[PDB]
């Protein structure tokens, strides 16, 4: 038993709420919250923007000297830093992204990363402004990920259409 409350259930390992990652976060505290992350660490917009503001840019100034000591991650990788006060860990994670002409098939690799972890709060990898389909997207979370995962999708309108939809 865990501490996430009000997700429908897709499957045997992945569940789905319409709500706020950071707010997710500052509610459960869960062990691992994934960023959806560029190679740069650079958390400008989207869940990384919106992570990084809630941890007053501790995150944007960890992550900096991560990648002045290591450079760039790779499209479809990921790193372990600290979830601040948000999560014990914060998982990386970089899903291509298509407005930047990167190859969708990375989106698999993208999400084995999630399988190095036992529970995760997550949100869907490449979509928003990463520009991928989101039905697709969770496809392929399903189809990926092995442990367990909580998906948090803060389009009203997306959640809905994915949680009727998905087969
Ligand atoms: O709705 C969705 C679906 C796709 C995902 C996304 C990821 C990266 C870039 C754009 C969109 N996204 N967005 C958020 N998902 C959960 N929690 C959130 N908190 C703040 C935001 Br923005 C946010």
């Amino acid at each position: 038993v865990n501490s996430f409350s009000g997700y429908l259930k897709l499957t045997d390992n992945v569940y789905i709420k319409n709500a706020d990652i950071v707010e997710e976060a500052k509610k459960v505290k869960p062990t691992v919250v994934v960023n959806a992350a560029n190679v740069y660490l650079k958390h400008g917009g989207g869940v990384a923007g919106a992570l990084n503001k809630a941890t007053n840019n501790a995150m944007q100034v960890e992550s900096d000297d991560y990648i002045a000591t290591n450079g760039p991650l790779k499209v479809g990788g990921s790193c372990v830093l600290s979830g601040h006060n948000l999560a014990k860990h914060c998982l990386h994670v970089v899903g291509p992204n298509v407005n930047k002409g990167e190859d969708i098939q990375l989106l698999k690799s993208a999400y084995e990363n999630f399988n190095q972890h036992e529970v995760l709060l997550a949100p869907l990898l490449s979509a928003g402004i990463f520009g991928a389909d989101p039905i697709h997207s969770l496809r392929v979370c399903v189809d990926t990920v092995r442990t367990n995962v909580y998906l948090a999708v803060f389009d009203k309108n997306l959640y809905d259409k994915l949680v009727s939809s998905f087969l």
